[PDB]
């Protein structure tokens, strides 16, 4: 479920919070994955609840 992934180990997941979608029009958090080896890569997207806009 993690788009790209680390070499050897993950270090720790790094979550921000994003506010509405625009598409999907539901709240969500953008994941990325910070590793030992490298660092910041997008992992996936989180959805929360229904959103305004």
């Amino acid at each position: 479920a993690c788009v790209n992934q680390c070499p050897d180990a993950i270090d720790r997941f790094i979550v921000k919070d994003k506010g509405c979608h625009g598409v999907e029009k539901k709240y969500y958090k953008q994941v990325y994955v910070a590793c030992m080896n490298g660092q910041h890569l997008y992992c996936r997207t989180e959805w929360g609840g229904p959103c305004q806009l």
